[PDB]
């Protein structure tokens, strides 16, 4: 027998409390789609030795370390990922959580257990800061989560903890039946040194800015999301992306390759608002006139502006797991 | 036949989006609560004539308008209602939609008809601002409402907006099993004309404030509540009661009579949280010591710097129904 585990990408709009005077810190407003996408196939292993295919090197050691700590966590016999469909890697998708959690899950249901996902999370090490890929893996839909409560100590330092628990959702809801258009662009995945040494120069941002981010996220997204008001969401994204104080450091450190696509995105009658996940290279965007976007994307494309787009819809679910033989 | 009903108190932490250039207006963050309670019974009126019995006169014939309206609406008997436990009228327990939502969900029973709770607001033209009594009459527990979406000309007059389908909970949350302290202060209730003159000086509030206030709400009190995390919760009710701008416009136009007790209740060790329920008179409070509480809370009812004072708990359900004879 196997377990097929599918689960949606994590398309983040905007991370929250990244102040040094606020009550609590991070926070992430996401959404999960079904493209792009993980399919993966469990069994047990045949040699008895753990094995994994099909992505790339980073990720196939963390699930082969994952799958040989589960194996002895839940006393179950080795096993053999074949990851048929990747999340494409350090792209703005959340393919580490999303993958860890959805292999581990379909391991669980081999070993015939059953486990917490943000428990998961936290064996396997995962949601330090965000609980996006680990509450979407569960839920998906759209979501928010708190964060995490800052010590008495953090306004004295706040660059210490800004940097066991996942945080859970503090909002849950449903996706409307609204069309996502990706947008693959030229993207550098960054440089570890690189990206703590711009973090620690852009954060901490201003606690008029943190408020600000919440405002937008919890009575603007949020609400929009919650009555399907298509007008009222696209306004709330493109506050975050073009006016977002911790976006805009993003899309700046990101560069032109982003930054044409967005301004791009916000000219085009066709794309009614547009978004960065994380510090991408994957944008999306909404719009009420999907056969125009369609046609504006086809020759940013041939132009050579995007690598690649695709049309997705919301998962309102999560992970799912059918047994196949 | 009778249709037996219980509903909570509403609590109201604060508004929060009440400036000339945000997105969206109001946002009520609010919590039921067991004690003060509505106990009502709906039989058919013997005589044919609609009755009310047990409630101030503004509410009752509230109550017998909506039960005339229901009955045209549902083609349904005359009721009579006899309201055996009160919610108190204009004391910052959210009666009137506490009230009205139970006794028409209870005759609706009666008639065999199971009402949505939001429509039957809008229909007796409750909910226009919050929705903070409507969501806790079906959930319970502890919510924030989304508010409403600005319209375009928002920016240009604020004033005309600010003042069909009542705001739906963006958050819903159980509250911990924490146990409430329940303050009667000594508070006028506000003068119609007096109040719509207050609000036009005080609203629109800054921006930074609205911005402050979602913060404080969504990334202080939420998250707080979803982690059960007491200290955390009392640090963000105390940075609302104390520094929001809103509520601090509110504690003025009540004046010393709420003042003293909430500056008392922050005093006081036994006192880890205190909150002014709309411009009261009701506040409410939070105790990891509720021995030395009651004991402080005793001593104000006492020398009469309150009238009245009990422990209560989160009601996580909102209204509920029995038949009885
Ligand atoms: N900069 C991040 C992250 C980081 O990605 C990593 C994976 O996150 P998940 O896939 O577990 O959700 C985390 O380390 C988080 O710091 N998330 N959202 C953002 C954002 O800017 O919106
Ligand atoms: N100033 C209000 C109101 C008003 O009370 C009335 C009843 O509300 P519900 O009982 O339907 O929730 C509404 O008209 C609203 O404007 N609510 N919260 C507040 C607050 O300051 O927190
Ligand atoms: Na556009
Ligand atoms: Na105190």
């Amino acid at each position: 027998g196997a377990v097929r585990v599918s689960a949606p990408a994590r398309l983040s709009f905007t991370a929250i409390s990244l102040d040094g005077s606020s009550l609590r810190r991070n926070g992430i407003a996401a959404m999960a789609v079904d493209r792009p996408g993980l399919t993966a196939e469990v069994r047990e292993a045949a040699d008895g030795i753990v094995a994994v295919t099909g992505t790339a090197e980073e990720t196939a050691r963390e699930l082969a370390a994952a799958l040989e700590a589960l194996r002895k966590l839940w006393d179950g016999p080795a096993a053999r990922v074949d990851v048929l469909e990747a999340l494409p890697q350090h792209s703005g998708f959340g393919s580490k959580t999303s993958t860890l959690l959805a292999v581990g899950h379909a391991y669980g249901r081999l070993c015939g257990v059953e486990p917490d996902l943000r428990e998961l999370a936290r064996t396997l090490g995962r949601g330090r800061t965000s609980g996006a890929s680990t509450g979407l893996s569960a839920y998906g839909g759209f979501l928010v989560d708190g964060g995490h409560v800052n010590p008495p100590d953090f306004a004295e330092a706040p660059q210490k903890y800004l940097r066991v628990a996942p945080p859970k959702p503090v909002v849950r809801l449903d996706f409307p039946d609204w069309p996502v258009l990706v947008l693959l662009t030229h993207g550098r995945h960054l440089g570890g040194q690189e990206e703590l040494e711009w973090f620690h120069s852009v954060a901490p941002i201003p606690a008029e800015e943190s408020w600000r981010t919440s405002h937008l996220v919890f009575m603007g997204l949020a609400p929009a999301v919650l009555e399907q008001d298509f007008d009222a969401f696209c306004a709330a994204v493109n506050e975050i992306t073009f006016t977002g104080h911790f976006k805009q450091a993003q899309i700046a450190f990101q560069g032109d390759a982003v930054a044409d696509v967005l301004e791009a995105g916000r000219a085009a009658p066709s794309v009614d608002a547009i978004a960065l996940s994380v510090t991408g290279p994957a944008c999306f965007a909404f719009t009420k006139r999907p056969e125009d976007a369609e046609r504006w994307a086809w020759e940013l494309k041939n132009r050579g502006l995007i690598r690649d787009f695709w049309f997705t819809r919301a998962n309102n679910q999560g992970l799912a797991t059918t047994v196949v033989s």
